[PDB]
DNA sequence: GTTTTTAGTTTATTGG
DNA sequence: TAATAAACTAAAAAC
């Protein structure tokens, strides 16, 4: 029950306050590592092969290594190249028909809850976006780094908000150079049908009320059994 | 390029071999750590906190923490009290229709093309869901753990080719608990009417190719230094 | 064997 | 004080 991020929406000249919300959290059990021999939590040492003596975190560098194998001390004017982490506004890009997104970039999502002072100006934002159906690529700066990410609003009855998704970048999916689906089909008319009334004797809506974690709550009985 | 894993969707009578790849794959520079007063890579190695001795990783259990700390022993017998990690196949539960899901649970997607030499079967499904235009929901299996996804189809201009993407589970979205959003603002309609084409002043058509991660294109331009 | 892929696990900022 | 990205181990299936 915290934010993540505290900005505006900078688009043209609009800065409407904006309070970043985790639209999802891992409710999947992180676990702990401890010693059973003598019952102590398990800590990481981070000591060089060849040496063998342990360091402060201070001393090391980044390294990229090549095919070849070489190692390069990143300086810092490198990573201060970009003047975009700097920045703390949410740069808005275009405006694209929801149609016209492709579901499958769609990696990671985050709320957008806005500051009450000047409401105003957001839910004309949102009824604009509920109007019209265009979703934003946003350009999105976060824990100092840059990614691609999407604005769009998704009505929850009561209220309306608009909802921001991280996507991948366009060069982040693989051409599917398959060669086997190039074999000629020969399918006869007849077959076509059958798998018709297969499918629709499957027919259902979409109910994620009956959809459950079935591991996660068997192994959280397991929580409840030794306490 | 190598693949996954090799299973088959099989649910009722249908079983057609599949060969699931990975449909992203995070091109993202990876560095190691390094220092220069050794001049070579860095290792993790683990210890305890009282013992101070270096251990080895078999002699180390899993264990939850609650509230209060306390310590949980976890066993095998428990680990294996759920056997879906036994199954190898993709087990289909219902079909629903591609607008009757919001476009928010998909995580990482996988693609799904045949492995026998016979590809009919495959193709019978692929233009299956071309046409009733409905998502397969499926109790997906993978790597020892079970994750609900879910199959549908991209026509990339000549092929067919349906693919996997990973859903959450219905109660891995928090609430939107926000009581300040419901508060009634009157807005004038000459307000909405001129921030309508202002709006769309700036509207564009999606243009994938212009976009580009330009942080990664610099850093890689910081490599080609030599 | 093989290097990829993927899930598990401290850890080190940074920002409410 | 809690969430997100670095970076490594550690299985672990395809062929």
């Amino acid at each position: 029950m915290r934010a993540i991020w505290t900005g505006s929406i900078a688009f043209g000249l609009v800065n409407v306050p904006v309070k970043v919300y985790s639209a999802t959290a891992d409710h999947d059990i992180r676990f702990h590592q401890v010693h059973a021999k003598d019952n102590g939590r398990i800590r990481y040492k981070r000591v060089c092969e060849a040496c063998g003596e342990v360091v402060d975190y201070r001393d090391l560098a980044r390294a990229y290594e090549s095919g070849d194998g070489q190692m390069v001390a990143i300086t810092d004017d490198d990573i201060a190249s970009l003047p975009e982490e700097r920045s703390r506004e949410i740069e808005v890009l275009e405006f694209v028909p929801a149609a016209d997104v492709d579901p499958m970039m769609f990696d990671r999502s985050y709320f957008l809850e806005p500051d009450s002072k000047s409401s105003k100006s957001y839910v004309l934002l949102a009824k604009t976006l509920a109007e019209t159906d265009r979703m934003a690529i946003v350009h999105f700066t976060l824990r100092n780094k840059t990614r691609l990410a999407a604005l769009r609003v998704k009505d929850f009855g009561k209220r309306e908000v608009m909802m921001v998704h991280t996507l991948l970048w366009p060069d982040e999916i693989r051409d599917p150079d398959f060669p086997v689906l190039d074999q000629k089909v020969e399918i006869k008319p007849a077959e076509l049908k059958m798998a018709g009334q297969v499918v629709d004797s499957m027919a259902d809506d979409f109910n994620p009320d009956r959809y459950h974690d079935t591991y996660q709550e068997q192994l959280q009985e397991l929580i409840d059994t030794k306490l």
